[PDB]
């Protein structure tokens, strides 16, 4: 019983947009400061105060774009308050957390610049006002004199910034002001008429869309919205248990394995009726649905502050993200861009830190064995694979296939079944040539397998070759509980 | 104005004209030199009744409410003590005063069911000062 | 310059339902008196009354369902009136047209069984009560004893019919009514629910669906009555000119042909977006589309009387007709019945009559040349096709693959253009075998080629030969104007 799979090598169904490929960093827990921002002075070895061991790891990951500050600090941030000397920033110390705003606008905008990625900002609806927004932008943004350009050429930056991707607040359902679809409907359509296009720069407004399945938000926003925006929101967490037991990131039962991959895989309805909303008001896909925040949520590791959002990864979330990732690429023709929560420390994170050192966590090996995707044109496959799970209620295999921009061919496969490997025969349609192809595979031996500070290459990409390829049939084995990438080269 | 209401901030067209907010675009220099004051003896001058528009699409309640109080108010506040430094020292009177522009569009995007609600709520502090008695004007 | 096609020849996309294919039939002009009842001792060969020419002409087309009896007659009717001893049944008559309901409730359910057709019936919602709905589906399927059953028996039908397709009332925005949708919805729901399934019959209860492009109703009754309805209609007559001088039949302009065809292929958008509005509604797709009024509609033929629809039907006609029901395959998983208006003498009729002579239409030619598509499995099929018309407006070719029970793959294709032929290369992917083709097409000499009754053969199908087939590759060389199906057998 392989699955099986038949791959239009010469018919493009679309491009992935690379930003799909995108990443979250709030100020919360370490995912800022210890995980990105150490200070100049650091002994973390550190390029303009950022850590260089992230930065190097985040790099060849090929980040593509980076939303910041929140998350919900993103409905709390004043922007001036992040500019200007250090010693004047504002500093905020609970003992029951320091908020230093040491890293602001200008340190954000240097860490997308030694990244190589977009930057993505939020600015702040539910308790900023119109006039700080747009001043914002400004700041930025704009090339001749005013007090806010002058403002940015004080602080250290001469020329503007370009900047696409601005989101004019974030979760305004909930922490962003707990407001109506219809509320935030008219406040989006007030605020984004004062942020400008200065200069060359162009801006990609990105609307505050639904929490999971409310579809509702969705009607509003595009039926009141629409012709205001560049791009709709959407957040969706995987969270194993209930609210306030969500289950844990290791240690977990095989029912929460089967339950964790069937809440990720929801994702697809999700993005299948928000769009089929979208289409009703916007049927040439002008406007971006951008998955901002998705990823797994757990029960913080033990003993930590539940408020620092600190969990551990495992094959687990490497088979979330990979799954994930492919849900994406099946709508890339509405689907631009996607956000993980969150980079460094914080939920599903791609690395996790502890003083100087750090770790690679699974989820970190998903993007960086899937960037081959980013940017590549889709390939139209069609399927039928195996069940796996209680019931067969999971799909034994997720594959996706695209075309990079030198012609090769990438085929990532997922197995989500954890006890037994897949077989899957592959059927390589509209080549001219002949082929031959090389693989990796990231698996583990346990269902919990993840990395640590002690031992940080227990899950990790190894060379795949239990595969062969003959006669147009790519046939694959793949190991249990794994995700691999297999790259096609033709001739 | 026009979309330029609602963009204004009116403290940037007061103070010494010397030290007003500077903007200039290469890709037009507004320099301030001409604000409320200069308004303001501009319409003596002609002998004309000065109609002045607020700025609801980016401005703010307090923003507008104390633009009708440096204006128009004869006691001591923090508005009417800045408008006699100013160089100003009885009240100007004024009529027509529009509650934003064109905030269906430029000023805005509104809805008109929206704008209504912002309407009600910002004429609520425009004030009547002394003998001043405002004709407010919707968009 | 060839267009290029690739079928998948061993991928299915759904079921063509062979309701697709249906017809409708008002008691309007000739279409139900001349056009198909003639009466018992009429001197044209006929069967209990029913035309033996038109009879035959049908059967051989495989007409599937038959929509009566309209259309605005529909929700003016009262079934009540065409029942009984036929020689006491209501009678009027319009000297400024003359309706003796000899045709009524037996007669079309015999004409139905005749030809082997389903029946389509539409109650009167516009003008009807509730009980008189009720009471017609009781009449017709019910088998006990009750006053409606005994009087079926009274008038010589001992045993009930079947009957699934019921129409809860017809054009109910307009001519049924002039109702607001949402009042609509109410009295659907109210109506539909006395509407009962007598012995082992079940119905498929049918809301009037939209006008055009009216999408809010769509929105409407699916928001209000989807849990009460099996299946919505659409409403889309392709009209070349404004409504007071629509255009002729024959001897229109090179203009009016372009514009036609143009027209015509605005179905696809307005089944995409209305099918859109249904997907948010019903995304399991439930809910059939059923598009029961299509056609073209020109000023009646000079000197006849415009109340009576009468139109000449050309090459023109055909090229509509058969790029229409392309429009329809793409759209099968939701599209499964539509009803060319109208079947005889009105309208894009695929019969007309005169006295005792008949003739087939062009229409009727890409009807039964298509009756191969009925049921069958639609084929994945891709293309890039050339352009025609003035600004390269209109595709070249319209083409469609799909695959009949006994595995044979017929492959419609229709050439837009009137001034040259149309070259095309397909390729056949997953096959097994080699395949070998037999071609029929039908074209014209003239671009308002059409069928007179002194010479009703001028226009009809023929055999194509112009292709040759070798190496998985047909190339083809379509005539202009042109509709030909390419039948391949497997071996
Ligand atoms: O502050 C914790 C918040 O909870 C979640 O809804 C958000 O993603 C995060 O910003
Ligand atoms: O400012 C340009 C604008 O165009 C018009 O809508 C307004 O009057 C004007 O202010
Ligand atoms: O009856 C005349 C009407 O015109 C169209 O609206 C309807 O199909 C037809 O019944």
């Amino acid at each position: 019983v392989a699955s099986r799979v038949v791959v239009n090598a010469d018919r493009v169904k679309g491009t992935i947009n690379r930003n799909i490929y995108g990443h979250f960093s709030e100020h919360l827990g370490r995912c800022i400061y210890e995980g990105l921002w150490v200070g100049e002075d650091s002994p973390i070895p550190n390029t303009n105060g950022i850590r260089n061991d992230v930065l190097e790891a985040l790099k060849q990951m090929k980040i593509p774009v980076l939303h910041w500050p929140g998350g919900c600090f993103a409905d709390e941030y004043h922007w001036k308050d992040g500019v200007g000397p250090r010693e004047k920033r504002k500093r905020m110390v609970n003992t029951h957390v320091i908020e230093n705003n040491h890293f602001g606008t200008h340190e954000f905008m240097m860490l997308c610049e030694l990244l190589g990625c977009e930057p993505y900002i939020s600015g702040n609806v539910g308790s900023g006002t119109v006039q700080e927004m747009s001043e914002w932008v400004e700041y930025i943004t704009f090339d001749g004199e005013s007090p806010m350009a002058n403002w940015r050429r004080e602080n250290g930056r001469e020329k503007p910034w370009r900047i696409k991707y601005w989101g004019v607040g974030n979760e305004n359902w909930g922490c962003g002001g707990n407001m109506r679809a219809e509320y935030y409907a008219d406040l989006y359509r007030q605020f984004q008429t004062y942020l400008r296009n200065y200069g060359d720069n162009k801006l990609h407004k990105i609307a505050c869309g639904a929490n999971t399945a409310d579809y509702h938000w969705t009607e509003v926003l595009m039926k009141q919205a629409a012709p205001f925006m560049h791009g709709l929101s959407l957040h969706y967490y995987t969270v194993p248990g209930p609210w306030e037991k969500k289950g844990p990131a290791t240690g977990f039962t095989t029912d929460e394995w089967w339950v964790t991959l069937k809440k990720a895989l929801f994702m697809d309805e999700l993005v299948t009726k928000h769009s089929a909303i979208m289409d009703v008001y916007d049927p040439d896909k002008r406007i971006d649905l951008i998955v901002d925040e998705w990823g797994t949520w757990y029960d913080v590791e033990p003993g930590t502050n539940p408020g620092f959002l600190y969990q551990q990864n495992s094959i687990r979330d490497a088979l979330v993200a990979g799954a994930t990732l492919h849900i994406f690429h099946r709508h890339c023709d509405r689907v631009r861009m996607a956000n993980i929560a969150q980079l460094v420390n914080v939920m599903q994170s791609v690395i996790l830190t502890e003083g100087e050192r750090m770790l690679l966590t699974p989820t970190y090996h998903v993007f960086n064995m899937f960037k081959v995707h980013q940017d590549a044109e889709l390939l139209d496959t069609w399927e039928s694979v195996e069940r796996t799970g209680p019931e067969g209620e999971l799909p034994k295999v997720s594959v996706s296939a695209s075309r990079a921009a030198d012609g090769k061919i990438h085929i990532s496969l997922c197995n989500l079944d954890f006890e037994t490997g897949a077989s899957v025969d592959i059927e390589l349609r509209g080549l001219n040539g002949g082929v031959s192809a090389t693989g990796t595979t990231l698996t583990s031996g346990r269902i919990d397998g993840h990395n640590t500070f002690d031992e940080p290459e227990r899950v990790k990409p190894a060379p795949f070759r239990d595969f062969k390829l003959e006669g147009g049939h790519l046939n694959a084995s793949l190991p249990p509980m794994s995700v691999t990438v297999l790259e096609l080269t033709a001739g």
